[PDB]
């Protein structure tokens, strides 16, 4: 990853907390200004804090594509450590369409989808699983590009794919999984799934072959698409790549998604 000169990055605000310290917006100066979140490391920081903060980063700095969270580069030679990425400004997903419910054309929507899609097509084909592929680990920029987040060494059980819960087998299948319930979350403009139920009943309810509902006003292509991610053998679950592909023929034909699921 890219070593940043502390001259060149300039806080202003803070807009949340994270794992390791508050997390900024600010401006990055490369002769050009660019908005920028930060991640602080905080003073008192242990070895282990230390390790996995920039660790993140460098699993991060690995990556290179539009639906993926572009590191623009670590402080790790002077005080607060930092991890600077690009801004986005209508920050996580699931509380940004919890704002904006009912706000968004199905396209749009659609379209967010096939965002997050692809940037798991990319992890995907880089090997890497990324376990927690969850709306709130979406982040979302003025555009309204959805980009994955949140790459890091916790993880409820009601997000994950039944053989990864009894088996602890994570796969990109597993993901696939994971991608379903976001969907599910997207297109209910951020609803918590399985509603206040218990672990138990979901895993209940999932293995007695029970799903969440359509959400309201769902295309018929989007509903079952999901239920395609949440087959219970992960060998017939589509790979991401199929995801995209499905979410580009519903985009480039949107009279597809005219015809709601139902009941
Ligand atoms: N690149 C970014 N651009 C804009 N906002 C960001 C960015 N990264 C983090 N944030 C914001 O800062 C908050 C905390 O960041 P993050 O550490 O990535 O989430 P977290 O540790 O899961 N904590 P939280 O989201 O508050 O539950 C997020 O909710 C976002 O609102």
């Amino acid at each position: 990853t890219t070593e940043i000169h502390p001259s060149c990055v300039t806080r202003q605000k803070v807009i949340g907390a994270g794992e390791f310290g508050e997390v900024y917006k600010g401006m990055l100066k490369t002769k050009k200004e660019v908005p920028v979140a930060i991640k602080t490391l905080k003073a008192g920081y242990t070895e282990k804090q230390r390790v996995d903060f920039l660790g993140e980063a460098g699993i991060m700095g690995q990556f290179s594509h539009h639906n993926i969270i572009r590191l623009e580069g670590v402080i790790s030679k002077y005080k607060p450590m930092m991890i600077i990425t690009e801004y986005m400004e209508n920050g996580a997903l699931d509380k940004f369409l919890r704002e904006k419910d009912g706000e968004f054309s199905v396209l749009q929507l659609v379209g967010m989808l096939r965002g997050i899609a692809a940037g798991m097509k990319y992890l995907a084909n880089m090997n890497y699983v990324h376990r927690d592929l969850a709306a709130r680990n979406i982040l979302v920029n003025s555009n309204l590009v959805c980009k994955v987040s949140d790459f890091g060494l916790k993880i409820p059980i009601r997000w994950t794919a039944p053989e990864a819960i009894s088996y602890r087998k994570f796969t990109s299948a597993s993901d696939v999984w994971s991608f379903g319930i976001v969907m599910w979350e997207v297109m209910t403009y951020g609803e918590r799934p399985y509603w206040e139920l218990s672990n138990h009943e979901v895993m209940k309810a999932i293995n007695d072959g029970f799903r969440l509902p359509t959400p309201m006003d769902c295309p018929s292509a989007i509903y079952q698409l999901m239920m395609q991610c949440w087959q219970q053998e992960r060998a017939r679950r589509p790979k991401f790549a199929d995801i995209v592909s499905i979410l580009d023929k519903l985009i480039r034909a949107p009279d597809s998604l005219k015809t709601l699921a139902d009941f």
